[PDB]
């Protein structure tokens, strides 16, 4: 009746059919701090169904202080809302995982463990603490858990979706190869409007919007994000690259070679940090070393000495930067979507994707064997008016 399992017996990426009221259990349902209740949907990925008053101390309140923006301090405050959020997000990951491209993308993310580059001693491997959360256990104690990704509700401006992470005092973790745990502010309960001529009035599929955010996550997890000071007169190269298509092509090919070579070298610094490593604080040295051999697709010799293969680097680098794009998701989903990142949004809408009469894992809104199946009729905010309520612009 949500339709979380259209084929087979169980869900294929998300590990449980959770309800928000399920008892805390210390393993995959727990109280955590970065004191909130959270759900572990997969190895290395948690969902926290709460407005984000947490990650930024100048954003501990949902008060309006306003370009494209939308506020409502009441959103995501009841338990039924929280249960809907969590099943909505759950359903999206299963939608993303039903495609070849999304199975590739989500695997890369789970294997993308932030580098253990914490030590001040250049021969000791150590974790970085902002790449963990604290999980209250079955007895009542904490333990620190390493994770790659957190999906969390939006702060004051409900439609400011973004992917962010905590910084280091010396290191630039999103741009040195290392990586860092990524926080996605997102909601499945809202989407955006754009115009299209088959003038037509359509809404973006929220699977494609989550996928955009997850693509920024992969860049930042393998530490290969573009400096945000590189822009067009504003859109950064980092956005142009994530959208892909013809928009990406205006990053000149000589600039690309220069970017790729800079990061070949950073992956080279990482290989030799692994090699010049003698101790580990906090599993063996050689076991954690092999976690990172596996992440960065490193070669090992008879000495047990790691290096960067050039084919293997180009392969991973190309997958993360060129293949994993918004544009390519649109192709796999067979949905309607904006043709360039340069598009101005018009309206915001309230939606409910949880019931299978409203949205499915295979078709999104554009439900097969009905009138919704043709001409992107399900994303038409007049024909399928039932499924979209207008709120701003
Ligand atoms: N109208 C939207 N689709 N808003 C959410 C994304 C906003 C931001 N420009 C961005 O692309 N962040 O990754
Ligand atoms: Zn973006």
């Amino acid at each position: 009746s949500s339709g979380l399992v259209p084929r087979g017996s169980h869900m294929q990426f998300v590990n449980k059919q959770f309800n928000y009221k399920d008892p805390v259990n210390g393993v995959d349902i727990a109280y955590i701090k970065i004191p909130v209740k959270a759900f572990k949907i997969h190895n290395k990925i948690w969902v926290i169904p709460e407005r984000d008053t947490f990650t930024n101390p100048e954003e501990g309140d949902l008060n309006p202080p306003v370009p494209v923006s939308y506020y409502d301090s009441t959103y995501l405050s009841t338990d039924n809302e929280k249960d809907n959020y969590l099943k909505g997000v759950t359903k999206l990951f299963e939608r993303i995982y039903s495609t070849d491209l999304g199975r590739m993308l989500l695997t890369s993310i789970v294997r993308g463990i932030p580098f253990w580059g914490g030590s001040t001693i250049d021969t000791e491997l150590k974790v970085i603490d902002t790449n963990c959360i604290n999980v209250i256990q079955p007895d009542g104690s904490y333990r620190s858990e390493e994770l790659n990704l957190v999906i969390i509700g939006p702060s004051a401006d409900i439609i400011q979706f973004e992917c962010k992470s905590f910084g280091h005092e010396v290191l630039n973790l999103t741009r040195n190869g290392y990586g860092s745990t990524q926080y996605i502010r997102f909601s499945p309960d809202f989407t955006f409007g754009f115009e299209e001529s088959l003038a037509g009035k359509f809404a973006t599929d929220p699977a494609v919007t989550l996928a955009h955010e997850l693509i920024h996550a992969g860049h930042r997890l393998y530490g290969i994000a573009i400096n945000p000071n590189r822009v067009f007169k504003e859109v950064s190269f980092e956005e142009l690259r994530t959208f892909g298509g013809h928009d990406a092509k205006f990053i000149d090919s000589l600039q690309e070679n220069e970017f790729r070579l800079y990061y070949y070298n950073k992956f080279k610094d990482i290989a030799s940090t692994l090699n010049k490593a003698k101790s580990i604080v906090g599993a063996s040295l050689q076991y954690m070393k092999n976690v990172f051999k596996e992440k960065y697709l490193l070669s090992e010799d008879t000495s047990g000495k790691f290096s960067v293969d050039k084919l293997k680097f180009d392969k991973l680098y190309k997958m993360l930067t060129e293949i994993y794009t918004e544009d390519n998701f649109v192709k796999f989903f067979k949905v309607l979507n904006r043709k360039t990142y340069l598009n101005f949004d018009k309206a915001v809408f309230k939606i409910n994707i949880v019931p299978k009469v409203n949205y499915t894992i295979y078709d999104g809104f554009n439900l097969r064997n009905t009138n919704l199946a043709a001409n992107f009729n399900g994303q038409n905010t007049e024909i399928n008016n039932m499924n979209f309520t207008k709120l701003k612009n």
